[PDB]
RNA sequence: AACCCCUACCAACUGGUCGGGGUUUGAAACCAAAGACGACUCGUCCCACAG
RNA sequence: CUGUGGGACGAGUC
């Protein structure tokens, strides 16, 4: 550990790679401001990790905002730009006139605040609010009660402010853009902090109660053999249990490190199977616990001790040092060798294991955890399980990478430190630990609470159709009021329980209702081709036979295609009338529940199919949302660099302004006058003597003055000369520069702007049902999504387009399939980044998993 | 495997082979999540039916 | 407070 530990790795130390975007200096100035560009390459990687977390946050916040807007259903964006600002408290929001001093005495602002308060009151009165059971509702006793208006307004305004921070990229919008999330402590009021603390404290109290109801087991041995006081042992055991896997710890402790021991003279645990028969369990746990405790104690004593040493005498703990050693290995046997003698160096706890072999509360509340973690937990309450898992896993991985880089940097010799504007990342280890702890319980809790009449209305709509307001009476007089005109029913509500347990309790239906209208979700599900495609995808997983046996069970050999067709026919034409006519079977119980089980399985299959369709559509849309967010971020970065790019006119002129700036010399103008200026290709040809390897073959032997030299070589030299003026390394390649310049001459700014706006607004998920019956073949969700998007664009601006875009629209209308050329024209704004342009415009590199085809 | 970089051969060099690299490319190092439905084991919670 | 079934979540393999 003398002046270097693992500093010889090529990843940490190496020549400056001159990143393709060319924004490394600008990013370092904005985030660090005191780093040397040509000395290291770790700060740029940290900034890239920050950019990745910004992208993933933008995606998930856009999804959550769309879900909230869909749930509200007031034809106006409740969460958006200029609505529900975080700078206004609940008292000012409810009474803007009495608190006019806070609104800088603006009449229009006060009127807007009053309108927003009316909208918030209507949203609170909306029975659909029960879908966000974990956010706007709390469980007190048996039933769920509505939280106070202060907390609901705090949550809504915090989400709106986070959405503003996602797409602000401004200099003065009553907030500090790009750092509001990183400075929540000095920007949020006390009410928002209290609301976040209460939301965290509910779950922490539930976890403490659950642990105390089952803490009698661990206290018998963990708190006795090791001599740890039980009061300060529950937290340690909980942290060990959450972080006993390779996902969080970073290295194997139980499966490999634990078995690496017990091979020495202390093999009595494994060899003597008589006494060590029913006690090996929890003894392996004790060994893992002591190893984890030693590692975390070493990490904690190394941390908070190198703070005194400014930059040089800082040390690195064995934690993540073992991880760096493992990552340097490139073979399975090398990992075993690394674990070997590492189990011996770590074997300084001989007394602890000797005591172990003789074997036969307070939790961190919201006041201690960071505001970012509480805000992320609140955001997860608007998403669903897979989305929560993906977002939190990405966040913890990126924060772990940032922590590792920030620990490595002092050893390398980099003195770069965050300015007092992005100092939130200086404690990335605590943020990652809190995010892991939050992920440990983010899946807990009932997603839907306080089942109302509107929920059963939506359940009927997603199942049946061909009804009207008559369904209101058909629900009221059958589900809750059947004993008399208005008296509640006895324990004879089996139909209501069936509906709840088969629709409301299912998370797939919650995902559907968060992003789609149940009637529209029923209308889309009636398409035979899409259902057959989903069933084929399910079959290709390597399930159709199981579904057929559990739904249309017939003990006889049948073809897979026949079973898929039968399942499609069952799914197609789904109606609530079949369940309504057989309510007697539903209300019965016993061995005759075969029909009930078949109905449950059919409903589950239908919900699974439609949920898969919706999830694929929203993921594909979110990819382009991320792409446009990256485009806007890069536009901001290039503007800060010093290039002539207008950010205010970016939306008016389309998001291709970055591509035009990076292309080089402007050409999209009637008064070009650049061909005469680009006549330096002749001088370049005359100066070909510098390249002594090409001159004997270019114009000395293989001249071909007829067509190759004159018509082809001169044009290629002109194109290369236009390419050498590119401001980005991606477009410095002649091929990509020529492709981008050719594409820039056919794009329509209005079409690109509309496509970006509808991608951000997730407009495809609204008209997917309407624009799905006019498709000849559904090869993949990519083609489906892009055909729907092109159909929406046509329906908006068919008559307001001219040129090749009109030809592409006509081709889409005639040939019912997505247009690749139109897709390239729409992805032209992504053209400055070649991999992003190719992935988002070609149906061969878009999906990571579909690369096998 | 899309993109970028490196050694060698060749090559308008906007092209190919030979190998190596890429957390500093792209949802994109590794793990993990998703794709991906479904099955089993160990613990917790909730719901329904009974005393 | 005690039993029988279903659902959700934490941990690993197909
Ligand atoms: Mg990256």
């Amino acid at each position: 550990k003398g002046y270097a530990v693992v500093a010889n790795n090529p990843l940490y130390t190496g020549p400056v790679q001159q990143d393709m975007l060319g924004l490394k200096e600008t990013l370092e100035k904005r985030y660090f401001g005191e780093s040397a560009d040509g000395n290291d390459n770790i700060c740029i990687q940290v900034i890239h990790n920050i950019l990745d977390i910004e992208k993933i946050l933008a995606e998930y916040i856009t999804n959550a905002a769309y879900a909230v807007n869909n749930i509200s259903g007031l034809d106006k964006d409740i969460i958006g730009f200029g609505k529900f600002s975080t700078v206004y408290t609940y008292d000012e929001f409810k009474d803007p006139e009495h608190h006019r001093a806070a609104f800088n005495n603006n009449d229009k602002l006060i009127n807007a605040i009053k309108a927003q308060y009316d909208e918030f009151d209507n949203f609170l009165d909306n029975p659909r609010l029960g879908y966000f059971g974990q956010a706007f509702f709390s469980k007190e006793g048996r039933n769920y009660i509505i939280n106070y208006g202060n907390e609901c307004y705090d949550i809504l305004a915090l989400l709106s402010g986070l959405a503003h921070w996602v797409v602000a990229n401004n200099e003065e919008e009553s907030r500090i853009s790009r750092t509001w999330l990183y400075n929540l402590d000095k920007n949020l009021d006390n009410e928002y902090i209290s609301t976040l603390n209460y939301l965290y404290d509910r779950i922490t109290n539930e976890l403490t109660n659950s642990f105390s109801k089952n803490s009698a087991a661990n206290v018998n041995y963990i708190a006795e053999t090791l001599g740890i006081n039980p009061a300060e042992f529950a937290e340690q055991y909980f942290r060990f249990s959450i972080m006993k896997e390779q996902k969080n710890l970073g290295f194997n402790i139980t499966k490999l490190r634990e078995v690496m021991l017990d091979r020495k003279d202390m093999s009595e645990i494994r060899k003597n199977h008589k006494v060590f028969d029913s006690i090996r369990t929890k003894v392996y746990t004790m060994m893992d616990f002591v190893i984890y405790r030693y590692y975390i104690e070493e990490d904690a004593k190394v941390a908070a001790a190198n703070k005194s040493l400014p930059d040089n005498e800082k040390s690195l703990s064995e934690k993540d040092i073992f991880v760096i050693n493992l990552r340097g290995s490139f073979n399975d046997d090398q990992k075993d060798a690394l674990y070997y003698d590492e189990a011996n160096r770590i074997w300084r706890k001989l007394e602890n294991i000797m005591h172990n072999i003789k074997e036969f509360r307070i939790l961190p509340a919201g006041r201690d955890v960071s505001a970012f973690s509480k805000l992320m937990y609140a955001l997860t309450m608007f998403l669903d399980g897979k989305e929560i898992n993906d977002l939190l896993t990405t966040l913890i991985n990126k924060f772990d990478n940032i922590q590792s880089f920030l620990k490595v940097m002092p050893l390398i010799g980099v003195n770069a430190k965050f300015v007092e504007e992005y100092a939130f990342f200086k404690d990335s280890a605590k943020i990652a630990d809190e995010l892991r702890l939050i992920k440990s319980f983010a899946r807990m809790g009932e997603p839907i609470a306080d089942a109302r009449r509107a929920m059963y209305i939506d359940a009927i709509r997603i199942l049946g159709t061909n009804l009207s307001y008559d369904e209101l009476k058909a629900l009221a007089d059958t589900f809750s009021l059947d004993e008399n005109g208005n008296k509640l029913k006895k324990g004879k509500h089996g139909m209501r329980n069936f509906i709840i347990n088969n629709v409301i309790s299912n998370k797939r239906f919650h995902y559907l209702i968060r992003y789609g209208d149940p009637a529209h979700l029923h209308e889309i599900a009636k398409n035979e081709a899409v259902v057959k495609f989903v069933l084929g995808r399910i079959a290709d997983i390597q399930q159709i036979d199981r579904y057929y046996e559990t739904c249309i069970g017939k003990d006889k050999g049948k073809s897979v295609s026949e079973k898929v067709d039968a399942l499609t026919k069952i799914i197609t034409g789904m109606n609530y009338d079949q369940f309504d006519k057989k309510r007697s079977v539903i209300e019965d119980t016993g061995r005759e529940n075969a029909e009930r089980e078949k109905f449950k399985k059919i409903i589950s299959l239908y919900l699974t199919v439609i949920y898969h369709i919706l999830k694929n559509i929203v993921n594909i849309n979110a990819r382009y949302v991320i792409g446009f967010h990256c485009v806007e971020r890069d536009a901001q970065l290039y503007k800060e660099k010093g290039y002539d790019i207008n950010l205010k006119k970016l939306e008016e002129k389309g998001f291709s302004s970055v591509t035009k700036l990076c292309a080089g010399i402007d050409e999209t103008a009637p008064d070009k006058r650049k061909d005469v200026e680009k006549e330096m290709a002749e001088r370049a040809k005359e100066s070909i003597d510098s390249l002594e390897s090409a001159n004997p073959k270019l114009y000395a032997n293989y001249i071909k003055y007829s067509d190759e030299k004159k018509a082809e070589e001169f044009t290629r030299q002109i194109n290369r000369e236009k390419a050498k003026t590119a401001l980005n390394a991606y477009l410095r390649n002649t091929k990509w520069n020529v492709i981008i310049r050719e594409d820039l001459l056919r794009i329509d700014n209005k079409t690109c702007t509309l496509f970006a706006n509808k991608a951000v607004a997730l407009e495809v998920a609204r008209y997917v049902h309407a624009y799905i019956n006019d498709i000849a073949e559904v090869n993949s969700y990519f083609q489906l999504y892009h055909y729907i998007m092109q159909r929406i664009i046509m329906n908006e601006r068919y008559e307001k387009s001219s040129g090749k875009v009109s030809e592409y629209f006509d081709a889409v209308n005639d040939e019912k399939k997505y247009n690749d050329r139109l897709l390239k024209l729409l992805c032209v704004p992504f053209g400055y980044c070649i991999p992003r342009f190719k992935n988002l415009s070609i149906e061969a590199l878009f999906d990571r998993n579909e690369a096998a085809k």
